């Protein structure tokens, strides 16, 4: 009867929230047993987790802080956890018959592993991390063919909203990242809606200007670096389009990005009568986190009641791709596919970290995308699983490398 | 298989968009079949409409415009249809094998008949009479409990915008009108949009003197005249509350009225988790109509896409119950339960009439209504649905009367 979950990065942003929601669920029925916690390297963090939640397992990827994790732990009275570490401890957890659902709320290459495993031991994958959807889109699509009772549940609050607003009478006939699941919920187009970022009503001149302090400071919302400066650029909403086209199977034609700057309305579906859906609340991403582990139910919540009188005022633009080239970019590789998605990424991580670190400036970021997405030769697509990764993994090292190539000879 | 559909009042407004909309549906792909057409007495715009649909069932209320009826048909070529008269045509066409579907756009005693007959023959009955649902409730909530088989599905356009809003693998859990189907939806609140009609802005010492041509003249969306003057002193809205409340068995204390004048946001939803969903168009009367007859599935239309960009600015704010008192008087009425909505409805359609004939003022509305719901004691509810239906009519007809004599003892 109680939801079994783990959570893959739960000292990250989606780790603490879906703590805190579970918490508060939690209260006086046990509704989810949380049997697994995992992290990068926030060994003291993950102990104080430990200590509250006393999970069965607990694991951490640097092998390094694995014996001070065991020293922490016995200090913990009567818990016999089974502590591991690595991608053997992850594989471990995913595997483990006590665990129904798995929270990914880890980036880059353990949130790409941890989603594999989760998928090839047919769990419900609530994934935050869109970077795999971007990245490897169709090694996805391609497990999830072969281990048909695994489900990819959406966490990223856009692609939330729009699986909230779909009919689940027709969702539970499909599953996110199947081959017609648009036909099947008769969508017809999709309002992927954004913030705008920091810079959104900078002018041109203006623009070029701008610093990763600027995207930094005094955030209305504060959120992690990366994507704080992707929001700044509008990569997130570049990014979120391929995810929104993987998960959705919507045509990139059928996608349209719109600026709206009370992030209330989360984004909004139009069905093929040309009627729309929309979800809406405060930014939030307890009701994202909640609803992938209770779909398709929903359970009370303590949330604030959202007060749409005194929000008073909801507005709606277009963003203009001048101002944001990487919008453009991201729909130009979304529609080239092949692998020019995970050479997007890979650029723009590259891009990213150098305008983070005060190196490049801001229509540098673009222009290095550009010029590696320009680089890159179109491959045949192999045909078998762990081929394909190796071809993602081969793709991902090679853009970088370009990208640092192209910084260092325009140095 | 085609959808079969009957349309009682096919030549008013929701009878004409309900054919505009099928004959656009149609031309996309055959889906739907026009079986019967029932008028009051237009009985040229009947034959104009028989004409294009050739409709195996024609019907007219009215007994001496029947043998027109029957001439003007003989013209049509190769066309033999039933023509009926009356109650018993439309006793007729409910019970007819043919016919699955059935768009009730008719109001007063015919509308809560044709509504009656049509659940009587377990049909899927499209309701846009919203003052039947007001009036009869109770008699309607008996009738589709003995008639497991039939179902109400709304057509206003804000009971719509909810009803769109839902999982159909809940809703088909239960059905409308039903007695806990929002604890099976898990809804927790609604928001129910108004335009808030053409004195919103006016102050206490302007509405003092407004008229009914005040509210008629010029109007931003021009409708039949007693909606107008409900929608001017928001009695309409009052009367869509209690409607909330009979279709989805919401509480009054979880029913927010709230002013939308952009008209685009059609109503929302808060489900138990706080996560609102909302549906969104321009304002129009197809898509409610359409989705009563293609429910729980959605059909291609041609209609033109909501432009978001366009619209670009959204607001809402809360009405002042001391400008519109008659949505206090609804919730009131609502709260106190019995036959109150019984009494409230039909002040209502006295008090309107005073108004626009120039014989009261506008605060006279409210002034009236309240002294009648005052004298109305509550009365043991009938168990059994004959009786219960005589007390509804008997109510009403008292509720008239006294508002009738209110009016009269003060001029
Ligand atoms: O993709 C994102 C972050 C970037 C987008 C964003 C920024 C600021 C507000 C809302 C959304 P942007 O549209 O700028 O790319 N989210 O899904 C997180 C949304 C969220 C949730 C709780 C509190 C704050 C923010
Ligand atoms: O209840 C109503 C009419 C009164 C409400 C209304 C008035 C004006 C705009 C929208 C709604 P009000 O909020 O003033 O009571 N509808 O369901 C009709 C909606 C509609 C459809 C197509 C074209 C125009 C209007
Ligand atoms: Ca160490
Ligand atoms: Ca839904
Ligand atoms: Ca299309
Ligand atoms: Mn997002
Ligand atoms: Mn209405």
């Amino acid at each position: 009867k109680p939801i079994n979950v783990a959570i893959f990065g739960s000292t990250g942003s989606i780790g603490t929230n879906a703590l805190n929601i579970i918490r508060e669920c939690n209260k006086i029925e046990n509704v989810f047993n949380v049997k697994a916690l995992y992290v990068n390297k926030s060994v003291n963090e993950l102990y104080e987790q430990a200590r509250e939640f006393l999970p069965e397992y607990l694991c951490i990827h640097d092998k390094s802080v694995y014996e001070e994790l065991k020293e922490l732990v016995k200090n913990i009275k009567d818990y016999k956890p089974i502590i591991l570490c690595g991608d053997e401890g992850m594989k471990e957890i995913c595997s483990s018959n006590s665990i129904d659902k798995i929270v990914i709320g880890i980036d880059s290459f353990q949130g790409l592993y941890s989603t594999m495993y989760a998928i090839m031991n047919n769990k419900i994958v609530a994934l935050a991390n869109k970077e795999s959807i971007v990245s490897a889109g169709f090694f996805l699509k391609k497990l999830l063919n072969i281990h048909k009772n695994a489900k990819i549940i959406p966490v990223d609050s856009e692609h939330s909203a729009i699986f909230q607003c779909l009919d689940n009478n027709k969702v539970l006939k499909t599953k996110c990242l199947q081959d017609n699941f648009s036909k099947i919920n008769n969508i017809n187009k999709i309002f992927l809606c954004s913030s705008g970022g920091p810079f959104q009503n900078l002018t041109m001149d203006e623009l070029k200007n701008v610093t990763s302090e600027n995207a930094l400071k005094h955030p209305k919302w504060k959120m992690g670096k990366k994507i704080t400066i992707d929001s700044a650029t509008m990569m997130n909403k570049g990014l979120e389009v391929i995810e929104t086209h993987f998960l959705f199977d919507v045509d990139y034609n059928d996608i349209e990005v719109i600026v709206h700057k009370e992030c209330i309305i989360h984004s909004c579906v139009e069905f093929i009568d040309k009627s729309v859906i929309s979800q809406m609340y405060y930014p939030d991403m307890q009701i994202p986190i909640l609803y992938s582990l209770t779909w398709p139910d929903r359970i009370k919540t303590n949330l604030k009641p959202l007060d749409l009188a005194q929000v008073s005022t909801l507005t709606f633009h277009k963003p203009s791709l001048e101002h944001f080239p990487c919008i453009k970019l991201a729909y130009q590789a979304g529609i080239k596919g092949n692998f020019y998605p995970t050479v997007l990424n890979a650029s723009n991580e590259i891009a990213n970290n150098l305008f983070l670190n005060n190196k490049i400036k801001y229509f540098d970021i673009s222009s290095i995308i550009s010029q590696v997405l320009e680089s890159f030769n179109s491959q045949k697509v192999s045909e078998n699983s762990e081929d394909l990764m190796k071809q993602i993994l081969q793709i991902h090292s090679w853009a970088k490398d370009k990208a640092t190539d192209i910084y260092n000879k325009h140095n």
